[PDB]
């Protein structure tokens, strides 16, 4: 029973979570889980105050909360000088995602030239060329597996062209990050930032060669490229089980396919509910840094606080009918599926583009869109597959049918 069992272990929660939500929920939206000591948050308004405040919950055990163990015994009403010295002992420790202040603004600047509305422009019109060159890689055949045959590829592609890839090294960059793959993204960029700070260009991997942190500095090449090659394992597999698991509902539910090809202009609100139903991110975590309080419990330093983003985006206290997948929803972009404060994700505006172009021209090009009945059985009976994960809520593979347009 759900009394019992362990959400970090048990295979059965793998296929759908949120009936065990549901049921955390209803207890506490804040609740202690039976193993590890996990305070578990599955509450909007909860997971939004654990989000905002990080005096009290450190980013250092975001992506996979209670392991690995951590790298020290935790004591007293205070554990910031045990992260500190461990500090580089945590996965990602490198990343921004796992870091706190002061270090952690540093890191996330060294985005931002590529976040200006004039880049994201430039990247979004190309997102329409990328579609089309991707789509026409199997529309011919009437089925695809859609996962590895375009949305792995397409959001590989399309972080490669935020980072201004050359056009030459592009075809390499998808192959290599479809042999250690985080060591050649970091040789390769370490050759970039270094050959553009030798000889600047007017290109995009120069205006990140020369950005400066916020006081004045100038990064050392390892930030630079830490923060630019983050962008691929941040942003290709969540972006693209998002992309597939809009297509599952294209498949599922052919009234709302019906609706959006006629209606384009519904086509954000889809990718919209899509996030709040099926959050990639599944559990996002933190440790508290001192003794603190949320949603009415005490929780001690050292203890993991780990969100549920896709579980606050069924709480029934902001969304009516939490489990319906609703084109109507008017709050429906007041989901967390890319976390709140100052980790709030930076591809958040990236994936929603992401999704509406391939949709637009998955319509355009595709009709018929259907589940592939051999794959998947019936509509009413079918057999999907979960990755394995406690992190993540994705298909493994989504093998679809349709009639080419073409
Ligand atoms: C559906 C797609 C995506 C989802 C669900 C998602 C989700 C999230 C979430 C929940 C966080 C916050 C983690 C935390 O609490 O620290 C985050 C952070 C981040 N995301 Fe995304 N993300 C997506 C796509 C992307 C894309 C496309 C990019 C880049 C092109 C990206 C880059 C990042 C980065 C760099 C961070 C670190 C932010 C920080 O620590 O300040 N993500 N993402």
């Amino acid at each position: 029973s759900y009394e019992s069992i362990d959400f970090f272990t048990d295979p059965s929660l793998i296929p759908d979570p949120h009936p065990y939500f549901d049921y955390l929920r209803s207890q506490s939206p804040v609740l202690r889980l039976p193993q590890y000591g996990v305070v578990a948050v599955t509450g909007y308004e909860e997971a939004t105050a654990v989000y905002k405040d990080t005096d009290s919950f450190s980013n250092c055990v975001a992506l996979g909360g209670p392991f690995p163990p951590l790298p020290f015994a935790p004591n007293g009403d205070d554990v910031n000088a045990q992260i500190d010295a461990h500090r580089e002992q945590f996965p990602m420790y490198e990343h921004m995602v796992t870091m706190d202040p002061p270090e952690h603004s540093r890191a996330r600047s060294i985005l931002s030239r590529l976040l200006t509305p004039s880049r994201l422009k430039q990247n979004e019109e190309f997102m329409w060329r990328l579609a089309d060159r991707q789509l026409d890689e199997f529309l011919g055949a009437g089925e695809c597996e859609f996962i590895s045959e375009y949305a792995k590829p397409f959001a590989t592609l399309v972080i490669a062209d935020l980072l201004g890839v050359p056009e030459d090294d592009r075809k390499d960059f998808r192959v290599v990050l479809g042999v250690n793959p985080l060591q050649w993204l970091d040789d390769k960029f370490s050759a970039y930032i270094e050959d553009r700070r030798r000889q600047p260009r007017n290109d995009v991997l120069t205006a990140l060669a020369t950005a400066t942190y916020p006081d004045g500095s100038t990064p050392e090449v390892i930030d630079v490229v830490r923060s630019a090659t983050f962008l691929f394992a941040a942003g290709q597999e969540t972006t693209a089980k998002l992309l597939t698991a809009a297509m599952r509902v294209l498949g599922d539910r052919p009234d709302i396919q019906r609706r959006l090809r006629e209606n384009r202009s519904l086509i954000p609100n889809f990718i919209e509910e899509s996030l709040r139903m099926d959050s990639p991110v599944k559990s996002d975590s933190r440790l508290a840094r001192k003794r603190t309080t949320v949603g009415g419990l005490d929780i001690a330093a050292g203890t993991v606080v780990m969100v549920l983003p896709g579980a606050a985006n069924r709480d029934p206290r902001r969304f009516e009918d939490p489990h319906e997948f609703r084109l109507d929803r008017p709050n429906v972009r007041e989901h967390m599926a890319f976390a709140r404060g100052v980790h709030s994700c930076p591809g958040g505006p990236l994936a929603r583009v992401e999704g509406r172009v391939s949709l637009e021209r998955i319509l355009d090009r595709m009709l018929d869109i259907a589940i592939n009945e051999d794959r998947h059985g019936p509509a009413d009976d079918r057999r999907y597959t979960y990755e394995p994960t406690y992190i993540l809520r994705g298909l493994t593979e989504l093998h679809i049918t349709f009639t080419p347009a073409g």
